[PDB]
């Protein structure tokens, strides 16, 4: 099955493991795992990680021909399963030195819900883009400022934890992808750019 080959030892997930637009699996309502997690859901979420780093390293991206991201979801894989991983990097000064954490936020989180959330809207100013679709899509994806999540870990302890700002929007995002929503189904219809009084645009 599509779980047996992305676990192998040897295998580093590339753009070839990602479905695309189009595929079942991404409108699915994903299965929510069960602990103790199997051998297979564990190293499933350590490869998608190790993914993630690979494609934010220019090294590693450019051997594997990856596409940069800052999040992936089982569902993107072909595996109808509730995990994600979220790899958001901080960035260096303008003298070159880097940041004191390394990455905003950087999980595997099993299971992952939004269980509260601001009033506020936000946006990021550039948009969005996904590692499963090939095509530009202009305008403004319309979230939660703020949330408030609860998730497993692959140990099965369980967090809750409130986000903001760029965080937020990546988790989001990836939840998103566990339910059988896409990006563009948060884009005004009539106006991609439209925007209502008091949402926040990130820069
Ligand atoms: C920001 C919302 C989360 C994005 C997650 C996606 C990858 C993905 O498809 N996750 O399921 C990504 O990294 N996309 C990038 C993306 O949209 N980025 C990366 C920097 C900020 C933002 C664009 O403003 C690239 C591929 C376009
Ligand atoms: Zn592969
Ligand atoms: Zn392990
Ligand atoms: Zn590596
Ligand atoms: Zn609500
Ligand atoms: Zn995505
Ligand atoms: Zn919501
Ligand atoms: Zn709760
Ligand atoms: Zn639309």
């Amino acid at each position: 099955a599509a779980i047996d080959k992305l676990v192998k030892a040897s295998h580093l997930i590339d753009m070839n493991d990602i479905i695309r637009e189009g595929n079942p699996t991404l409108r699915k309502v994903a299965e929510e795992v069960t602990f103790p997690l199997s051998e297979k859901e564990e190293i499933l979420g350590e490869k998608m990680m190790q993914f993630l780093k690979h494609s934010q390293d220019p090294i590693m991206a450019e051997k594997l021909g990856l596409r940069g991201g800052v999040g992936l979801a089982a569902p993107q894989l072909d595996i109808s399963k509730r995990i994600i991983a979220v790899l958001v990097p901080n960035v260096e000064d303008a003298q070159g030195n880097p940041p004191k954490e390394a990455y905003s936020l950087q999980e595997v989180m099993y299971n992952p819900k939004v269980v509260s959330h601001s009033v506020q809207d936000a946006a990021l100013s550039d948009g969005e883009g996904c590692l499963s679709v090939d095509r530009e899509v202009p305008g403004y994806v319309v979230r939660h400022a703020r949330v408030t999540i609860e998730y497993f870990d692959k140990t099965g302890e369980k967090h809750r934890l409130k986000l903001k700002g760029y965080n937020s929007i990546v988790v989001q995002h990836e939840i998103d992808h566990i339910d059988g929503i896409m990006f563009y189904d948060r884009i005004n219809e009539k106006n991609p750019f439209a925007v209502k009084e008091g949402l926040l645009i990130l820069e």
